[PDB]
């Protein structure tokens, strides 16, 4: 089980990091499936640590993977068919933010101060403007560094609890 | 839990069909796209279903999804990346055959026939060869069959049990 | 509720005895508007008649029709679209065949002569083909007798069980 | 019995989300023909929910239903039968506007809020007017979305009761 | 402390990989420094798994990493410091032998099989022989393939015992 | 154990003496080369004199060795790598700045003087720039004295404790 998972998680970083060097001055695309590979990394370190937490934060991980997918596939489309695809797209990020939201009720629940809900949700907005960053600057350096920064974010949670 | 599984996978559902419709006639990315989609479907079915199943069968199917992201990242790559993007993905292809290996020998100790075990072999490598058939066949009404009857093998099992 | 139950059965009638001779020289499309509309009819005669037999009756009726609607949405659509509509329509008519299998399967079950039974099949095959020969035959007056058939053939499914 | 139910619904699901992309820049008979699976929608979620309810509510849908596939028909004719064809039309707004408002004094009998039932009358001449739009309106984008605004429509009903 | 080991070879896992495909087409210096990368994950693998095994095993990795930048020291000299270098080396080599010897008897003096003597003394020469042609044949490809069969090496060590 | 640990020193020391004055005219990867062979003495120093401090001591000297050597990797490297290159680079100095943190943590707890602990740091900073003027002062004399003072200072936090 343990076993089983940490070497899933070795072949996720390997993928993700050898995608990372992968093309240099490559497309923006790129980010893309670096950002999927650390979607799967933190969905593996969610169920390796704190298996109960699996509902809230591998929901938002696995969400956040069909968006990513959904922009990938939508990114090269020029018709009506791009037009659609931004409307499922904008349908996935009103449910990650009804997501996200739902977590943060039930963490101010759990009884943590308004500061650390207001960090949090500067954290996750300031983290999503950081991937729109990455996106526009094709660049391997920046992406590296939004890719672990949005590690980190989603391992500081599932610590705090 | 059971309403946000069954949101997460009706999203995902909706996400796989719009990506299998959009861009007819369109590049050999789509069937990847495709099948990734399939791979979070079938993890969210898994999450739904036999919970207690997420380890052998979640980890197959992420690995999956990992070995599809990788096989996206270096389709268009031309030089040495290529030839190591090849490594790393046979890597993973012995290692998906391990867990295969694994599993099947979890289902012998359960208790199951020879011929199911090979029934199953078959499905898989059957499975396998569809999917390279639908790599090589860029058209969609074949995409869709490969994946659905992807889905039907993955749900097939977990059901047996 | 019976009041209300026997408007919609008129209003249904008077539609489709107009659809059916509206134009007189329109293609297969009307052929298939006034068979949709004969399935609206036979949904409504089973909620008034019989009732409690939903599941089995009404809901192959609303699968035909929903295949109708499809079948519609297929036509003139020269293109690759239509092949994933090919598809997705021999998806619908497996789950009318074991839909129809299912139903036999209770028949069966209830009490049946082999002999009455096949009778059933080989009347609801010979409808099929019925409606198959009429959408290649749109003189406006096979229509009618297909559907006057289609209504006899469930009068009679009803009122025998 | 439900899970044959849950099945359609999740074909006709299927079938709607393929209709609404078949073509491109395609005509306002695609918006219908979209319009109608979310009313087989409509009546399979309303079947799965609650089997009471399809007397009222059930009727409304395929009164709906009816009413489209009228539509559908009347786009082709150009003559004295479309004359015929938009007074049979006005006949059926006639009788669904009448199931309507029996519906609602209905509601009030159980004892609706009079602020609610303005709200309720105002999001149902909303929907009317944005399906009308979407028909005016002759692309993908736009249908989508007036059918899922119609779904949550339907969703604020039998909800509530 | 273990903590601080495992964050240290995951930043030495990270280092490595980063180093294999720094360029394309490099140089055999390259591939000396993803082996000496390979050799500091070999030194933190013992020292995480057993901290009593790092007399010996630990004496060879330093052993090899010293050999191997005497390696890169050597490549660029090419007057009579090259000569110089060389003895230096081949008394490195005479040292390395004489370690792996004594491992070798202190294995057997712990009552190995003669086979598995030979047997290991074969992997190490082919090891040996594979990073040799590695060495000749400039590419990432080998070059990783290489340093991971090494790797697998000093995974068969570390755990027999 | 004491002979061996001997012997490799006595190799280190003359590898080390060997290649400072190797070139007499060679770049700054010489300065490189000659630090991490200076490093692994260290190392070597720390596991035969004390012993027991391998995780604080040695283990910040195997990470300084791992910043060599991707520093190395980093030089003649223009373009985009070495970007993120410098990125990876970056982290490794965090994280010996982060055990050089905790160290001083672990020193103060034993008790020490604030100037004897301000001292280490202005010893530490000072070495720091030594070597970074080194690297731009390559007369292999400069090389010489700046190892010396790593060595001296080494053997003073050693001795000290």
């Amino acid at each position: 089980s343990i076993g089983l998972a940490l070497l899933l998680l070795l072949l996720a970083l390997l993928f993700w990091l050898y995608i990372v060097m992968s093309n240099w001055t490559g497309g923006a695309l790129l980010v893309l499936y670096s950002f999927a590979l650390m979607l799967i990394i933190i969905i593996l370190i969610i169920f390796i640590f704190r298996r109960d937490l699996l509902c809230p934060l591998g929901g938002l991980g696995l969400l956040l993977l069909m968006i990513t997918l959904l922009l990938i596939a939508l990114w090269n489309l020029h018709g009506q068919a791009l037009y659609l695809g931004i409307v499922l797209f904008i349908f996935g990020c009103l449910l990650v933010l009804g997501l996200w939201i739902y977590f943060l009720e039930i963490l101010w629940r759990l009884g943590a101060t308004i500061w650390q809900l207001l960090a949090f949700i500067l954290a996750f907005f300031l983290a999503i403007i950081l991937l729109i960053i990455a996106l526009y600057l094709q660049q391997n350096w920046w992406t590296l560094l939004v890719d672990l920064l949005w590690l980190l974010l989603f391992m500081a949670i599932l610590i705090w609890m």
